[PDB]
């Protein structure tokens, strides 16, 4: 078969891409090359060779196989954000990601899963009642932060709850990722010009100051407590493997880290989409609501509740699908391997363009909004909105979980209007690492009206 993308020009081809890379920002970059060149296609990120895949069958063979659970990054990147083989998201060490996966599993899942539900909506409701610390004279609510605040809100009571500043903790996790997001992929030669990085060294300063003072409360409290089988939360499992010597004190503060940011990170984001989906479609939002009054009612939201609410279900999918705000997934290739066709040596980047994988295939109307998309059964080796196998999102459950949980309590109470003109697809979008809105530009505010 032999390998597509652009040619080879003696320091050049890789100098052309990187900067390619640099320039337009991961996302866009990578649907640039996909859209040109093949679906499968090669490219340089740094020295190293990278692929940048959109093939269904490949993305499945993939994510399916162990010798493809790793990622990668400017080691310098990483070894500034403290991800580099520390937490799990970038943890390229196969021998510590292996033994610290575990505990983020167990923490999203099961019993903590099954609180979740019920801990996203007090969350909720606390601060809908407290709307006067983010809603505007003319009645605009600035969704994004209100769901930053949440999102933390409900991190923390589930997996450290130990009493933190909501708003200040909001704005140094949304500049952690931002420095995370910009050193990720900088070529060596950033790291001397240091009146340039290190407005970046910061953030990550910042947050990770403030976060030591709360595992360091939480190791106080531990220390004494009320002898361990409360409700062994996220960062006490990971303090006593601490304390039995499985872990050490740094990779524990940076996996609380990451556990905090994770879903304010993302699922705000998400549901900030959602929010501006479902305001533009009406036919929709009557769907929603008569299968809340069916399934729920006037009721608190449990458990059993979740797997009834199919229509909801299938918007969340099918929201997404189009607007995507993980639209691709780093990985690294552990071993030698044909990939379709494809050779692939060991240490080839790989980037799985999932996005666009969800505009080209299987979907009857994959360039619209629409649950005609998720009228029949969705065969998952066609749609990987959180990824699968060995390293596939770890929150996978606990997310659709609290989704649906914040979405209901949300809707049930308030109708939601878009301002004025605005929808989804004319956001100003900076498409790197995540596809988020941006933030600079404006209008991203929202007009919550009761229901009755
Ligand atoms: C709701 C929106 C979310 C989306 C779309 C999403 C999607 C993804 C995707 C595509 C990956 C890459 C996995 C792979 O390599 O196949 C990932 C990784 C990960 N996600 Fe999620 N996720 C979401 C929410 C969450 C939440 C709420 C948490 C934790 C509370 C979480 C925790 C993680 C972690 C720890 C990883 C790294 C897994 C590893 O490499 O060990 N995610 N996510
Ligand atoms: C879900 C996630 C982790 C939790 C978090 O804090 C925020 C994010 C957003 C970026 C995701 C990342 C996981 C790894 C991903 C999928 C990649 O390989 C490229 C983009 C990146």
């Amino acid at each position: 078969s032999s390998i597509p993308g652009p040619g080879y020009c003696m320091g050049i081809g890789p100098l052309i891409s990187h900067g390619r890379f640099l320039w337009m920002g991961i996302g866009s970059a990578c649907n640039y090359y996909n859209r040109v060149y093949g679906e499968f296609m090669r490219v340089w990120i740094s020295g190293e060779e990278t692929l940048i895949i959109s093939k269904s069958s490949s993305m499945f063979h993939i994510m399916k196989h162990n010798h493809y659970s790793s990622r990668f990054g400017s080691k310098l990147g990483l070894q500034c954000i403290g991800m580099h083989e520390k937490g799990i998201i970038f943890n390229n060490n196969p021998e510590l990601w292996k033994t610290t996966r575990p505990f983020f599993m167990k923490a999203l899942s099961g019993p903590g899963l099954v609180r979740m539900v019920t801990v996203c909506a007090e969350s909720l409701k606390t601060h809908l009642d407290r709307l006067e610390e983010v809603t505007n004279e003319s009645g605009y609510v600035d969704v994004l932060t209100l769901l930053r605040r949440v999102m933390l809100d409900t991190s923390n009571t589930l997996f450290l709850r130990i009493p933190l500043d909501e708003s200040a903790i909001v704005v140094k996790i949304q500049g952690y990722f931002d420095a995370w997001q910009a050193l990720l992929i900088k070529p060596d030669i950033f790291f001397k010009i240091s009146w340039l990085y290190k407005k970046y060294e910061k953030s990550v300063k910042d947050l990770k100051d403030a976060i030591e003072v709360l595992i360091a409360e939480k190791r106080r409290r531990i220390s004494t407590e009320e002898k361990l089988e409360e409700c062994m939360d996220f960062a006490t499992e990971l303090i006593l493997a601490e304390k039995r010597g499985d872990l050490t004190r740094e990779n524990v503060n940076q996996c609380i880290l990451e556990m905090l940011i994770a879903a304010p990170d993302t699922m705000s984001v998400s549901l900030f989409f959602m929010l501006f989906l479902i305001a533009k479609h009406p036919n929709v939002e009557e769907a929603i609501i008569k299968e809340i009054q069916t399934v729920i009612g006037e009721r608190d939201i449990k458990i059993d509740d979740i797997q009834k609410l199919k229509v909801m279900e299938n918007f969340i999918y099918e929201s997404m699908r189009y607007q995507p705000v993980v639209d691709l997934v780093m990985r690294k290739a552990l071993e030698d391997d044909v990939i379709d066709g494809y050779p692939v040596k060991k240490g080839t980047n790989i980037i799985l363009n999932i996005g666009r994988m969800h505009r080209l295939e299987f979907f009857p109307k994959p360039n619209e909004f629409t649950l005609e998309n998720f009228a029949k059964n969705v065969p998952y080796r066609y749609f990987q909105p959180f990824g699968f196998g060995p390293r596939g999102c770890a929150g996978k459950y606990i997310a659709m979980v609290m989704m649906k949980a914040i979405l209901v309590t949300l809707l049930r109470r308030f109708h939601v209007k878009t301002l004025q003109g605005q929808c989804v697809e004319s956001i100003q979008k900076i498409h790197d690492l995540s596809l988020h809105p941006d933030e600079t530009k404006n209008m991203l505010e929202m007009i919550f009206t009761p229901r009755n």
